[PDB]
């Protein structure tokens, strides 16, 4: 897999983001995660982290996987990074997503994420406390 440059378009919620790729604005949808919505409990916080991560980032950028680039909502399927650091693997190691939506052929970070899960609920984090 391979990085490709995006820019921040607007801050949206825990697993989706507003971000500009090839010069087209684009709804993202981040791979392999599931946070919780606004209205529900880690909500608003799954998107302050976001918000935060991205907004304060210099170089974000967006890597797709083997497989289907967009969902049926026409929305980007990838990993962001955020300064080189995966926006994706950041929540789940905070407890702020779950893993989850792993389909077959894009599911390149599966193990990554769920070893940082393992120890978000070990260490008992947010929506494992
Ligand atoms: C993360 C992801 C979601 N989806 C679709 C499945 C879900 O369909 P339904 O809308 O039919 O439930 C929806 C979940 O996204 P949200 O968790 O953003 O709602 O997005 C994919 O198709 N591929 C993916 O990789
Ligand atoms: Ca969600």
């Amino acid at each position: 897999l391979h990085k490709e440059p995006a820019t921040l378009i607007k801050a949206i919620d825990g697993d989706t983001v507003k971000l500009m790729y090839k010069g087209q604005p684009m709804t993202f949808r981040l791979l392999l995660v599931d946070t919780p919505e606004f209205n529900e409990k880690y909500g608003p916080e799954a998107s302050a982290f976001t918000k935060k991560m991205v907004e304060n980032a210099k170089k974000i950028e967006v890597e797709f996987d083997k497989g289907q680039r967009t969902d049926k909502y026409g929305r980007g399927l990838a990993y962001e990074y955020a300064d080189g650091k995966m926006v994706n693997e950041a929540l789940v190691r905070q407890g702020l997503a779950k893993v989850a939506y792993v389909y077959k052929g894009n599911n390149t970070h599966e193990q990554l994420l769920r070893k940082a899960e393992a120890q978000a609920k070990k260490e008992k984090l947010n929506i494992w406390s």
